[PDB]
C-alpha cells in the first residue's frame, strides 16, 4: 500500500517502483497516487497534462525544458519497447546542479521516473520502436521554451547507444551548450 | 490543438478522440489536458490516482462504484489488446438515469472514455490479454464500495463475448441486482 519512492543522485528527482499484485487473471497496481506522493515529498503531485509519444530506434529527444513560472515537473514511464531516459538539475541554487542521471524506462520494468521542475529531460529509443509517456504538472508554453545540447561535452552523458545509430531533429541538433544556459 | 470531446446518450459521459500527428518517427499527441477538460465540461479535471491492470482474455469486472463522498470519476482506457468498456447511470436524478453505454476501447484507437461519478463501471478482455489504465479523481475507499450484477435483466447489458467464456471473481458474481440499489 505504501508509495514506493527510490532515491537518485539528484535533489528531489525519484524513482517510482511499483507494488504489484499478481493473481490469476494477470495483475493490478497503483501506478500513482498524489496524496501518497505529496506525504511523502513535500512537493507538487498535480498533474495537469498527459502526453504519448512512439519512436523508432534511436531516436533521441532532448535536452528540454520550460523556462521561469512555465517550468515543468515530468513523471515519465514507458508503455511500450524500452528507452533510456535521462534528467539534468539545472537549478543553481541546488547541490545537484550540473549533475545528471539516467535510466532505463520499460513496459517490462513498469518503473516511473519523477522530473522535477528546473531540470532538462530528454531520452533515447533503445529498442525497436517504443511509447513513451510524460505527465507535465504544468501546462506547455512554447515561447518558454529552454533546451540543452544533449551531447555537451561538460555534461557527458552517456546516451548508451552507438553516436551513428542516433536520430535527432534539428532543433535538438543545435540546441546550445549547456554553459550557455539556455534555461 | 482543441480537445475533443464526443457526446455518448449518457449525461456528461464522453469519448476522448485524440488528435494524432504522425510523422517520420512515429507519432505523438496530447492524451489528456486538466484545462481543456474543465472548460468543455464544467467538470472536475483533477485527476489524483492512476490505476493499471493487466488481465485475460474473458475476465470481466464489475459493474463498480464508490458510494457517496466517495464516488469516483473514470478515465479510463486500453494501453495494450482490445477491451468492451461499460458505463451504467446511476444518478436518481439524471434524465438518463439506469441507461447503459458500452464502447471498444483498444490500443489501437486510443479512445479514452470518462465515466463520472455517480456511474457504474466495468469492462471484458477481448483480447488474448490486454492492459487497461484507469485514473480517477477520488482515492480509494472499501467501505463505500457499491455494485450492480453484470447481467442484471433490466440493464440487460451486452458484453459481446460468450457468456461461457466469462471469468468473474466471486464478489462479482454474487453482485446484487439492479434493482437492489447497492449504490
Ligand atoms: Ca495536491
Amino acid at each position: 500500500h505504501h508509495m514506493k519512492l527510490v532515491k537518485t543522485p539528484l535533489k528531489d528527482c525519484y524513482i517510482i517502483e511499483p507494488t504489484v499484485f499478481e493473481d490469476e487473471r494477470g495483475y493490478f497496481y497503483e501506478k500513482y497516487n498524489e496524496k501518497k506522493f505529496e506525504e511523502l515529498t513535500g512537493l507538487n503531485g498535480h498533474f495537469v497534462q498527459d502526453n504519448i509519444s512512439k519512436s523508432s530506434y534511436g531516436v533521441l529527444r532532448g535536452l528540454h525544458l520550460q523556462k521561469g513560472k512555465h517550468a515543468q515537473a515530468k513523471l515519465v514511464s514507458c508503455l511500450e519497447g524500452r528507452v533510456w531516459d535521462v534528467a539534468v538539475d539545472l537549478r543553481e541554487n541546488s547541490e545537484t546542479f550540473g549533475k545528471c542521471y539516467g535510466m532505463e524506462l520499460s513496459a517490462e520494468n513498469k518503473l516511473q521516473f519523477y522530473v522535477p521542475r528546473g531540470f532538462a529531460h530528454g531520452f533515447v529509443v533503445l529498442s525497436e520502436t517504443a511509447v513513451f509517456s510524460y505527465k507535465c504538472d504544468n501546462f506547455y508554453n512554447k515561447e518558454s521554451e529552454g533546451s540543452v545540447k544533449f551531447n555537451d561535452s561538460d555534461l557527458s552523458i552517456d546516451w548508451k547507444i552507438p553516436e551513428a545509430d542516433m536520430i535527432l531533429s534539428e532543433k535538438d541538433q543545435n540546441a546550445p551548450a549547456f554553459k550557455d544556459k539556455n534555461y
